[PDB]
């Protein structure tokens, strides 16, 4: 059953033979089992090339499908109600969460979201609006601070067991990207290339308008400079967030 | 000169070791002003346990201003009280006005670095940003650094001062003090690791001014797998402040 869902998701990529090749994976995927326990990840299918693989994504009863490390969870006061349909921001921000809340779990083809604009508006009050009421639709989601992970993999013995769980689970919400030769392309720039044959969404939040984010990764003299920013313009839907000073 | 006399007087009892250990102190002692321009204090040597220290012997905003771990007799300096024939005091003049401007609620900008000798007064210069961010309804707090280790190791019976720093971390223009030969090593991955995250969980500007330099403040706290733990949490101090140059 899981295979069916994933297939429709990646049916453009997967072939009949791919199904029979990744049979073991898709069959192991099903088995009903909703997940693990504790005492931390869940298996998801992710087609690599011509083969379908199985990657693990990391796992008063709502915020439990909504855990977080490196940031906080007191901030999770950022929900659907008091935050109103206000600007080109929220004239289209809750919709591209709720039109999607009717097509949740892994079946049909998919995207994420992107968050930008200018000062005072929001990038951390709208990634907490595709979250807690998603602890109502059998599939959990994520809230993690991307920039809070960019100061410990320079200074960090098995660290090749950590990055195969925080990228191939049902949801990705890669936070703020726009400040300060970049490992960003191994740390944050290779959080996309398995979300192709495994079909996995990429929501983002940021600092610059849709003609500006392809120029924050290294300077010299490009043929290679915007690899990610094409893959970070497809698996999502970006909108104009600009309202009152709610920061 | 008195020290010389006493040293040789009791050199059979004192020895040399302690002398070589406290070399830095005794050398700094003789190198500085033995007198004072009030003739307000003078330096004198004191034996504290196994180490010899240097003690000094004497020769719109007031109910708004309530700075913790420090007095109100310390916050009473402006910038029009500050002289410019030295090559240090004007740097501050040019610095903060450009930061009266790039921040219109949420800015995530730069900082300032007053580090080196002992005479300038790096809390009277800071008791000026603290001085006139209070004509407004806001702030620029001043709290000492060793006091986060003076009343914060006896009382770890849960909470106590894990819950009075909770609101001293919701003021924007918060300034950090004497990190270096003033603060032992339990604190950095429980306080000054968790000091610069929750403000940067939405991104802001923070400050650091003590006495021990940048390419040295990363090293004064391994009291390698010790220098590197002094190269992650501090990769948010040199990542969030720009140096001032005591020429």
């Amino acid at each position: 059953q899981d295979v069916q869902a994933f297939l429709k998701e990646n049916e453009e990529v997967i072939d009949q033979k791919m199904i029979e090749k990744s049979l073991n994976k898709l069959y192991e995927y099903i088995e009903q089992s909703k997940n693990c326990s504790y005492c931390g990840y869940h298996p998801k299918l992710v087609v690599n090339g011509r083969s379908i693989d199985i990657e693990y994504y990391e796992c008063k009863k709502q915020q439990s499908l909504m855990k977080s490390m490196y940031i906080q969870q007191d901030l999770l006061g950022a929900t659907f109600q008091q935050v109103d349909i206000s600007d080109p921001s929220r004239l289209a921000m809750f919709q591209h969460v709720t039109d999607f809340l009717k097509s949740y779990n892994e079946t049909g083809k998919g995207k994420g979201l992107y968050l930008y604009g200018k000062f005072g508006v929001g990038k951390t009050f709208m990634l907490a609006a595709i979250a807690n009421e998603l602890a109502e639709k059998e599939y959990s989601s994520m809230i993690v601070y991307v920039p809070e992970f960019v100061r410990e993999l320079k200074n960090s013995q098995t660290l090749e067991e950590k990055l195969n769980m925080v990228k191939t689970t049902p949801v990705l919400m890669l936070d703020d990207i726009g400040a300060e030769s970049w490992v960003r392309d191994e740390v944050i720039g290779t959080v996309l290339q398995h979300r192709m044959s495994q079909q996995l969404p990429t929501f983002f939040s940021s600092n610059f308008s849709p003609d500006e984010l392809k120029h924050h990764f290294t300077y010299s003299q490009e043929v290679k400079a915007a690899r990610l920013m094409e893959r970070i313009l497809y698996l999502a839907a970006p909108i104009r967030l600009d309202g009152e000073n709610r920061r």
